[PDB]
């Protein structure tokens, strides 16, 4: 058993992407396709809680939105949790994000899990698990002050 991350993603505090991580690896990371007419945009909170068994440091994330470099901020850093933030704004009825420690290896295409937002059906769901076993929860239930929006 080695490196074992645990990784969340929060969506307009509403809906919370849980049990994100990969089961083994120090790597973390989502592909989401969103699909909207009414929402300008989404508000991400990125929640990585760290193995700190194996690593020097902690990978940070880079995000990007139909192949555009997405805004990230750090807003906090500890030992048990380090979060980022970006607010994404949509400029067409289906947007890509990709959200990742490392884009290299065939990450997307086997490990990270993908995801479905349809923000106007209000159907969300996983289209891959990959090497993931995520949990959708909506309405969001805070279990960590951190995780309300």
């Amino acid at each position: 058993m080695g490196i074992q991350h645990e990784f969340d993603i929060i969506i307009n505090g509403d809906i919370a992407l849980r049990n994100l991580q990969l089961h083994k690896g120090d790597n973390y990371g989502c592909k989401l396709k969103i699909i909207s007419n009414d929402y300008k945009k989404l508000k991400f909170r990125f929640i990585i809680r760290p193995d700190w068994s194996e690593i020097d440091e902690v990978k940070g994330l880079t995000v990007f939105a139909n192949n555009y470099a997405v805004k990230v901020n750090k807003v906090d850093d500890t030992f048990y949790y380090v979060i980022y933030e970006a607010v994404i704004h949509l400029y067409n009825k289906k947007t890509e994000i990709l959200i990742y420690s490392d884009d290299e290896n065939e990450l997307f295409k086997h490990y990270y899990p993908y995801i479905s937002l349809n923000m106007i059906s209000k159907k969300y769901k996983v289209k891959e698990e990959n090497y993931s076993s995520p949990y959708i929860e909506h309405p969001l239930i805070p279990y960590r002050d951190y995780e309300s929006m």
